[PDB]
């Protein structure tokens, strides 16, 4: 039986995209079908339709790493915890931007109270990655200085708040004064405009010459020279981007050895199910309750713009021009 | 109050080395004076007299990173398990290749029963580093596939054995068939001659395409591509040498991020006393007793050649020619 979903015949630019009737999936041993209300764009969706990000073997080849909606159907061998009608959000390897999606019941998360389904669609990928990067990969401690690159993005806007909730001191880099000001309102200790100034020196000045203890790098090759200088002794330098590189050309080994540094790379989409549940399980204890605490310390999902699925084309152009300040959510017709 | 010591007037070649009368040092709060019976050459010593390596602020600017001998004298504030006349060995920041050396008693280790003071002179720097890199930095687990570059070096010949004791599988790379054969007898699961073959394709072949879980890289630049290729998913890549480079010139970030890798750099000499005391204590408990167990599983310190201090000049030409197969010990006239 049929189903509307985001699609592209051939890999190319954003103009190739359209909504198409594809086959409606079905559950299968410990998973549930989710009637999607709204999904969210991520940078991985851009690369995929250009061809540079194929989904892991078996996972659906259709854009959407996260989704929010209602429980449509139960699969064989479930817990019975989730029931048909319950609201939920999930982390996906694909198939997020389609009316229905098949989701293992482990990776399914409840919606915080006082949040719209459109709002809850902005949580999964951005905050689960942020939480992974900060706590599991980085082991952020109370006192650590943190350098968040592309801080006014999906993951970055989440990272500023989790770093503040972890009791660390976040430092941001972005390409606009308008963005840095929003970064400040998210509890950023300092914000630097990389197009205006050298963030390495700014960071060394802010940390009184000590440097940062943790770097959440998602730029890569254009930043490596600068990242190593402002990295403190024994500092962790978490890599997960390559938006501004992938290639290295210089004495990285020499300088990273001098700072006694550690270059820990990290991925999420490519992980196994045992790992993904463990992350979602850790996240639902440590982080999820604070989306509906009250105000003073309440985590706010940053929404820039909401588009319908029929304007998926115009949404990709908006992300590629770097205009978004937080998440950019798509609504699927129900 | 004079004392014979290895010295060089200006930084240059090995011909600048000779033995000179220097002022004899004195203890000072929680340390002892060790009457040196033997020391050992390390790669650090070569770089130091070329000018590249400097000793850490305060520490003595006289060659020798390790020593073995009798506790000549007690300094103030000693805890007093050690007594004058006790034979011991020590990890130093410098001053090891001279008749007397000042040593904090926290870094003082007992000599295994049966071993000559000359043999004990090979243990500290090589094995403490090997142990550091394997356990503390690298977190070796039983079953892991460990790739040890320059495996027939001071650090190497120790690493092979500790890796084996850890229940791990050591794979070695050296530049000579004669050397590889010695690696085998030390328990190397496989040996590769890099001057004859590609170790990246050999390593993968051995690991059934899976790749190595841990790398003890002390070559650096010239090996970076071949290391990233043969590294496994979530593999650790400990960097501690840069003998064959220091510069990178390709898509390192792209490939490391695919393997979800960790590039952990490590140094020993530059560290504070707290870390050094913690490390030597872990070593004495876990490792040291096995230097005198019985036979089957016994740890063997490997000595290539012994030189007297007067022939220091000759010893440096030997190491710089890469001829040594294990440690290379210097004996001091007492
Ligand atoms: N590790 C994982 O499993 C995983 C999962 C999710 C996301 N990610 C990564 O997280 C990053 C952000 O993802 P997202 O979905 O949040 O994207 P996003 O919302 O579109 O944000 C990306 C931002 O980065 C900045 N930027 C783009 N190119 C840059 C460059 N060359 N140099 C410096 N800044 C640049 C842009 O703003 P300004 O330049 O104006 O500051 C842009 O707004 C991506 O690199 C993505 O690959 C990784
Ligand atoms: N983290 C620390 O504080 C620390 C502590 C101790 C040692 N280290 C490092 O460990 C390394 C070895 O120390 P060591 O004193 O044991 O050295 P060593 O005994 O003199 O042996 C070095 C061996 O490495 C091989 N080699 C030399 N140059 C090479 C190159 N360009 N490419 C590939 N192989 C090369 C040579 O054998 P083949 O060519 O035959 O293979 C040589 O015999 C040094 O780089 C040193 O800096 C670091």
């Amino acid at each position: 039986i049929p189903m509307l979903a985001v699609h592209f015949d051939k890999p190319g630019g954003p103009e190739n995209l359209y909504v198409k009737e594809v086959a409606k999936p079905s559950p299968g041993e410990g998973e549930v079908l989710l009637k999607v209300a709204a999904s969210a764009l991520n940078r991985a969706d851009l690369m995929q339709r250009q061809g540079q990000y194929d989904p892991p073997p078996g996972a659906s080849n259709i854009l959407g790493l996260e989704a929010s909606g209602h429980v449509a159907e139960l699969g064989p061998g479930c817990q019975g915890h989730w029931k048909i009608g319950d609201t939920a959000m999930a982390l996906l390897p694909g198939g997020g931007q389609a009316q229905y999606v098949t989701v293992p019941e482990g990776l399914l998360m409840p919606i915080p109270e006082g949040l719209t389904l459109t709002q809850a669609a902005a949580i999964p990928e951005a905050w689960l990655t942020a939480f992974q990067l900060l706590h599991l990969v980085g082991n952020v401690q109370a006192g650590d200085y943190v350098l968040i690159h592309a801080g006014l993005s999906g993951v970055g806007t989440a990272a500023i708040q989790l770093t503040r909730m972890a009791g660390a001191i976040p430092l941001v880099t972005a390409g606009s004064q308008k963005k840095l000001q929003m970064a400040e309102k998210l509890g950023a200790a300092a914000g630097f405009n990389y197009k205006k100034e050298d963030f390495s020196e700014a960071t060394l000045k802010f940390t009184k010459g000590a440097g940062v203890n943790l770097i959440l790098d998602c730029i890569g090759g254009s930043y490596w020279e600068k990242n190593v200088n402002c990295l403190a002794l024994d500092g962790r330098w978490v890599l997960y981007g390559l938006m501004g590189g992938g290639d290295i050309n210089g004495p990285l080994f020499s300088k990273l050895l001098f700072k006694r540094g550690s270059l820990i790379t990290s991925l999420l989409r490519s992980r196994d199910n045992k790992y993904k549940q463990m992350l979602v399980n850790a996240f639902t204890e440590q982080i999820l309750p604070h989306f509906s605490t009250e105000g003073p310390q309440r985590l706010l999902p940053v929404l820039d713009r909401i588009y319908p699925v029929t304007e998926i084309q115009e949404a990709h152009k908006y992300m590629e021009a770097n205009k978004n300040i937080g998440k950019i959510v798509l609504e699927l017709p129900q």
